[PDB]
């Protein structure tokens, strides 16, 4: 679990979105596993606007943050699950690191701010859904 709070927006993994998220929907994209809903309070997370490939992520299954090198956002094949059929998930970045299903939503940050959230994993790898291209999150 976990979300990004920026301005009047809440960013979560689409497969973990609540009824409230869907009732206050701004934008969603199944291919990116992202959903953005509106909030009544002001969010203070800073979104990074950069091409960093190093950062730190929060891993709830270890209660620890880990430093990682990660790939550039791209289309990566993701195994079928209870939420989606087998497909290419876009805007995904992989890193060598520990992750478990309940880890989705953990933030990845670089020195410039929030980069994305944990969205996939398996076999000593962890995948992050990028949010750096969503320029509208700041306006
Ligand atoms: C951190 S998630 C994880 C980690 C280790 C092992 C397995 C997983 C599960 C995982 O990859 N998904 C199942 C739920 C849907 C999913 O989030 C997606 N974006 O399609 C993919
Ligand atoms: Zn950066």
């Amino acid at each position: 679990s976990g979300a990004i709070y920026v301005g009047n927006y809440r960013v979560v993994n689409r497969h973990l979105a609540t009824h409230n998220d869907w009732a206050n929907l701004v934008w969603e994209d199944s291919s990116r596993d992202l959903l953005v809903s509106s909030t009544t309070a002001q969010g203070c997370d800073t979104i990074a606007r950069c091409d960093c490939q190093t950062g730190v992520y929060y891993c709830s299954s270890r209660r620890k943050h880990y430093p990682v090198s990660f790939s550039k956002p791209s289309l990566i094949f993701v195994e079928a699950s209870e939420y989606y059929p087998a497909r290419y998930q876009s805007h995904l970045m992989l890193a060598v690191g520990h992750s478990e299903p309940g880890d989705c939503g953990g933030i990845l940050r670089c020195q410039h701010g929030v980069v994305g959230i944990v969205s996939t994993g398996g076999n000593g790898l962890v995948g992050f859904a990028d949010v750096r291209d969503l320029l509208w999150l700041d306006e």
